[PDB]
C-alpha cells in the first residue's frame, strides 16, 4: 500500500552568527526593512512585537514616563497595511512583556523571529 514515513522536530538557530552581533545587526535591520517593503505579511501581533521591541533596542527599557508608545513613528516602524489599522496601543502591550530585556537578547530573538515567520514547506 505505502512504505513511507514523515517526520521533522528539530530548530537550532545559527549559532555561529548569534554571538557575533554584526551579523545579528545586519539582519535585524533587513528583517525589520523587510517588513517596511512589505514583502512578508507577517501576524499583527508579530509584526506588533518587532516595533515594541525597536524601540526597546533603540533606547532601551530604561524608561516609561519619556518612552512612550505614542512618541513612536508606527508610520516608520510598521507597514502601511499597519499604518492604516495605526496599531499603536498594540505596540506598548509588546513592551510590557518584553520588560527589561537586554537590547541584545532583544535583537537575537528578533531575527529569529523575522526568520519564524518566513517557513519552508
Amino acid at each position: 500500500e505505502t512504505l513511507l514515513l514523515r517526520r521533522k522536530f528539530f530548530y537550532s538557530d545559527q549559532n555561529v552568527d548569534s554571538r557575533d552581533p554584526v551579523q545579528l545587526n545586519l539582519l535585524y535591520v533587513q528583517a525589520r526593512d523587510d517588513i517596511l517593503n512589505g514583502s512578508h505579511p507577517v501576524s499583527f501581533d508579530k509584526a506588533c512585537e518587532f516595533a515594541g521591541y525597536q524601540c526597546q533596542i533603540q533606547f532601551g527599557p530604561h524608561n516609561e514616563q519619556k518612552h512612550k508608545p505614542g512618541f513612536l513613528e508606527l508610520k516608520d516602524f510598521l507597514p502601511k497595511e499597519y499604518i492604516k489599522q495605526k496599531g499603536e496601543r498594540k505596540i506598548f502591550m509588546a513592551h510590557k512583556n518584553c520588560g527589561n530585556m537586554s537590547e541584545i537578547e532583544a535583537k537575537v530573538r528578533y531575527v529569529k523571529l523575522a526568520r519564524s515567520l518566513k517557513t519552508y514547506g
